[PDB]
């Protein structure tokens, strides 16, 4: 009765998740619209909200579910798998229902994870302009030992226009695009320089507000794979710091193609946590 997404697999989750790693105690926070905390196929720790009036374990919009099943869906008999199932799952809404938010508030969300101790950040979230405020956010995330993860952008390619968003355009943050379930890159995945690994993004299928499961588009859905992978890195190597858990995700990937359209390739989570 459990659905496998086809991002495990190709990513080679299922072989680290076989081996037993599957993110145990690894606190992994989701910086999003919220997380629907009550769904049957995901287990929420805790978390914070940055948005008024909204609480941080409720989604009106359905991104922060989607994204949260992709990184943690429970390995149960129902739903769907996340790629790190045994994860510690934080929400932190930062984005409204309707899937905006305000620099200040994923600022403060970023601030949060830090403070709070989380080992991994994924921002499925990006804007055309980034903010001194966000970029020292990040850096001090990570030159913390968080290992931080954004979806790079869903602007196609222009010739060779740079389409990668903020915050994946910040060195501190793996800029991650997206490819469907050839291992092709989609149409939507912005290109450019930043661009560093590349994850399922198209027709994935997660955990959705209101006890269900739905299929998304976008390098939205890719991000939270690759934040699962670090997950899986942690769970077996808890000793790496956020750099190494990085370089191994990018040194071991598949190459695909250009670095200007598919970064340094797919992610490998076998060979990445070896
Ligand atoms: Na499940
Ligand atoms: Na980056």
């Amino acid at each position: 009765a459990q659905t496998v997404p086809y991002g495990i697999p190709l990513i080679k989750a299922d072989k680290v998740q076989a081996q037993g790693f599957k993110g145990a105690n690894v606190k992994v926070a989701v910086l999003d619209t919220g997380i629907q905390a009550s769904h049957p196929d995901l287990n929420v720790v805790g978390g914070a909200s940055f948005v008024a009036g909204e609480a941080y374990n409720t989604d009106g919009n359905g991104h922060g579910t989607h994204v949260a099943g992709t990184v943690a869906a429970l390995d149960n008999t129902t739903g769907v798998l996340g790629v790190a199932p045994s994860v510690s799952l934080y929400a932190v809404k930062v984005l409204n229902s309707s899937g905006s938010g305000s620099y200040s508030g994923i600022v403060s969300g970023i601030e949060w994870a830090t403070t709070n101790g989380m080992d991994v950040i994924n921002m499925s979230l990006g804007g055309a302009s980034g903010s001194t405020a966000m970029k020292q956010a990040v850096d001090n995330a990570y030159a913390r030992g968080v290992v931080v993860v954004a979806a790079a952008g869903n602007s196609g390619n222009s010739g060779s226009t740079n389409t990668i968003g903020y915050p994946a355009k910040y060195d501190s943050v793996i800029a991650v695009g997206a490819v469907d379930s050839n291992s092709n890159r989609a149409s939507f995945s912005s290109v450019g320089a930043e661009l560093e690994v590349m994850a399922p993004g198209a027709g994935v299928y997660s955990t959705y507000p209101t006890n269900t499961y739905a299929t998304l588009n976008g390098t939205x859905m890719a991000s939270p794979h690759v934040a699962g992978a670090a997950a899986l890195i942690l769970s077996k190597h808890p000793n790496l710091s956020a750099s190494q858990v990085r370089n191994r995700l990018s040194s071991t990937a598949t190459y695909l193609g250009s670095s200007f359209y598919y970064g340094k390739g797919l992610i490998n989570v076998e060979a990445a946590a070896q």
